[PDB]
């Protein structure tokens, strides 16, 4: 294919860690060592971008300065990995600033969500560099049911065969930043078909109110042949949810889209099977393509690592419905 | 770019529900809201399908459609006005007859979700809308007289005005409970940035308005000026976030001026923040900017063009001129 698969991480391969949206300020300073010594003990070297530090009154940097932080990270060649620290709302203001050229250049693996969706699809429309949706440099920190973001983060980053994105058998929604020891697991029922299926397609996604800020704009991806894997927080509900994607699905390619997968919600959306159902029937452009549900990403625990502009194959028919292609 | 002539005593006025369904309003507030107009001498009519109720508290596409067509296809309807907002007057677009708007102008008039509708419909058919009053707007006991004069300084005449700050402004359900209001002294507008400018005017809620992007119906930002709004829902990072992307689509390089609507509180919008969001947004440098404006999710709210025109003038008292409309 034309899409560039980045080197997979390999034992004492520098790390380089960068706050694209929020300031790692927003850490505690312990919660920054719980992260760091995670990912030593997987292999890595871990580095800090000059500015991750920084913080101002939106709890974040300046433009300036988080361009200079990758293009730092994506010009030094010992750097076999970037991931960002956090999350947060800001990440689209970078998007002009960026060197695509340098970039292009120095593929390196990318690999963040929610607001980050903005920066790694950016780069992959920009340069074909496949980018990564799944785990940021503080989901290393939380305590607690960490085995499945380290198994996929691995099956995704460490290794080349294609793999199944397996249902997790406990899931929680749990502010795990605040609380670490009160954690509340939920026997995982599964994936849920919405509509049945086989298709396969890019894969395209990260969070969805994120995705349509990039609508309008050199930026936005192509949605013909793709999988769609979308996922929204806490802050949506049913009906903002429903406009997002009305709004995402009028999007050019909207019309060749082979089919969904929709990472569970958290707990304060209130989504009823009845209510997603009612969305997704509502909208033209998921017509007779397979559509799932209860997968885990996005914004509960656990959340798997999957490629942006990797590959994917969905069967409802099958035990493992999920897998990852190119990656 | 056409213009719907303007109310006069008698005409007829429909009300079409092309988000929620007027199920959700009080049964009593459609009486009080109904004698208004009725009193401003107008003759009003209910689309067939505003009472349909869905999961959504919403009703199909198909019906929704259809209530807009006879509202247009029906000569003596003067003026259309929305029940009330929502989300999802977007998932109406792809389904109009602009041709059968384009040949029926007439006075469209809404805010909020109804933003989508009414900047498709002016992007499509060059017929300019409005960012006003919806018919619930005038089910509201008190505090109404505000409303009235600017409704009825943009849809019951030809002459140009100015956007008088508020005496006295709220952010209350007053379709809860209508007695118990919070009024309060407006410390009224804001300049962000000074300048003077004149220009189209353009879209009335700043999230909705993010849903037209990337489709045949987001309307071009070149000369323009942006009166933006939000509701509580809105914190000033989403804002920020939400107004970044706008100013990256067509045109926003030529943006002339902007003017914000009061936020609701519990958005917890701040100077310092405000300020902050600003000057990091290149597309508004050395332009004017003012905060403050009475409209969005606040009361009372003024009613101005979609497509129409505006002069901001920093430099005086009256620094908001709707010319056209």
């Amino acid at each position: 294919s034309n899409a560039m698969i980045p080197a997979k991480l390999k034992q004492g391969d520098e790390i380089r860690i960068i706050a694209p949206s929020r300031s790692i300020g927003i850490m505690a300073d312990n919660q920054v060592e719980i992260a760091v010594n995670r990912l030593t003990d997987m292999g890595f070297k871990v580095t800090f971008g000059e500015h991750v530090a920084e913080m101002d009154c939106m709890m974040s940097s300046s433009i300036r300065s988080r361009v200079a932080d990758i293009h730092e990270a994506f010009n030094d060649s010992s750097v076999k990995a970037i991931l960002t620290v956090i999350g947060g709302f800001n990440s689209n203001q970078l998007l002009p600033y960026l060197d695509y050229d340098l970039i292009s250049e120095n593929p390196k693996i990318l690999c963040g969500f929610s607001d980050i969706t903005a920066l790694a699809t950016a780069i992959y429309t920009q340069t074909e560099l496949i980018t990564y949706s799944g785990a940021h440099f503080s989901s290393f920190s939380m305590e607690k049911g960490l085995d499945y973001v380290m198994e996929s983060f691995s099956d995704c980053l460490l290794q080349k065969e294609p793999f199944a994105l397996k249902e997790s058998a406990t899931w929680s929604d749990d502010e795990w930043y605040l609380d670490q020891e009160n954690r509340n697991f939920i026997p995982n029922e599964g994936l849920v078909v919405m509509q049945p299926g086989v298709a396969e397609g890019i894969i395209i996604g990260g969070n969805l109110c994120t995705l349509n800020l990039l609508q309008g704009t050199e930026y936005m991806p192509n949605l013909a042949g793709t999988i769609l894997f979308i996922e929204d927080d806490f802050m949506t509900i049913p009906e903002t949810f429903d406009r997002d994607l009305e709004s995402l699905l009028s999007q050019p390619g909207a019309d060749e889209i082979e089919g969904m997968v929709i990472g569970r919600f958290q707990q304060k959306t209130a989504m009823t099977a009845e209510k997603l159902a009612y969305i997704i029937e509502t909208k033209t452009a998921l017509q007779k393509i397979p559509v799932i549900s209860g997968a885990d990403f996005g914004h509960t625990q656990p959340i798997a690592t999957f490629p942006i502009g990797g590959t994917a194959r969905i069967d409802t028919n099958q035990t493992d419905k999920i897998q990852i292609i190119r990656h």
